[PDB]
């Protein structure tokens, strides 16, 4: 396949409303579960030609996956996509939308940036319990609201392989190393210049582009719309910046 010089999943599949939705993980290390349910929502819609047009529940995966790690204390991508294949994930919107089977219990907060939400601060919530119960107004039983995948895989640590995966099958989840300067990001094309490691972050890659000859990935963060470029950031593409090309995971419904 010829790879275009830029690609935006939001523009290829505009009927799939999840693709342009920015979420907020709140005071919780649930990034691993947000990048997962976001990319699964997108891919469920894209691969079903818009038939499965849903917002999958971050709290269902976060609270119920026994193999994914430590809930609000952080997690692992492979087992999140295996959970989607094996048990599936119910629907559920943000806390403020309170739509679907299991909406997120935690409110929007600012992640080391200025804006109109309360600051996240340094304390995290306890991981919610696995309740397996749809909100009272939702009239599908929990187990009947499950959306499943067929396959999950790691994507090759190769720029062109990742571009082909995104443009054919949809946004992907990806891990990268967070250095302190990432917390100062306001706009433009991120690269690590200053600061020590703060650990790992999991995000959603939706496309790519080039500006002033600088190639980038276009990424949806889960820190609400006030963070970065209306909730998005760009990061140098092609040099495995912060290991962005080395921890890509996704999956298919068919
Ligand atoms: C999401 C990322 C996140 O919440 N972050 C940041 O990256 C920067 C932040 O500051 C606002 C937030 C807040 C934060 C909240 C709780 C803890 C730490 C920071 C989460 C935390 N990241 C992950 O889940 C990560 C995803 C990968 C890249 C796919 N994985 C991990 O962090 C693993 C989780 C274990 C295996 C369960 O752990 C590590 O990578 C460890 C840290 C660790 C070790 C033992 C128990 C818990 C965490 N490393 C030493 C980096
Ligand atoms: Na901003």
């Amino acid at each position: 396949v010829e790879i275009p010089s830029s690609f935006d999943s939001r523009k290829k599949w505009p009927r799939c409303k999840s693709i342009a939705t920015i979420r907020d993980q709140s005071r919780c290390g649930s990034c691993w579960a947000f990048g997962a349910v976001e990319a699964m929502s997108d891919r469920s819609c894209i691969q079903s030609g818009g038939k499965q047009n849903v917002e999958l529940s971050a709290v269902d995966l976060l609270s119920c996956c026994e193999s994914c790690g430590l809930g609000c204390e952080g997690g692992i991508l492979g087992p999140a996509w295996d959970y989607w294949v094996k048990e599936g994930i119910v629907t559920g919107s943000s806390k403020e939308n309170h739509a679907g089977c299991e909406p997120y219990p935690f409110p929007k907060c600012e992640h080391h940036t200025k804006g109109k939400y309360p600051p996240c601060g340094s304390k995290i919530y306890k991981t919610p319990r696995c309740k397996q119960t749809c909100q009272k107004k939702y009239k599908t039983p929990y187990t009947q609201d499950k959306h499943r995948g067929k396959s999950s895989y790691n994507v090759k640590n190769d720029e062109k392989a990742i571009q082909k995966e995104i443009m054919k099958y949809g946004p992907v989840e990806a891990g990268f190393t967070v250095y302190e300067d990432f917390l100062n990001y306001k706009s433009g094309i991120y690269k690590h210049i200053t600061g020590e490691t703060l650990g790992g972050h999991a995000i959603r890659i939706i496309g790519w582009g080039v500006e002033n000859k600088a190639p980038y990935w276009l990424i949806a963060n889960s820190w609400n719309e006030d963070w970065g470029e209306n909730g998005y950031f760009r990061i140098v593409r092609g040099r495995d910046e912060c290991s962005i090309e080395s921890e890509v995971t996704a999956g298919r419904i068919n």
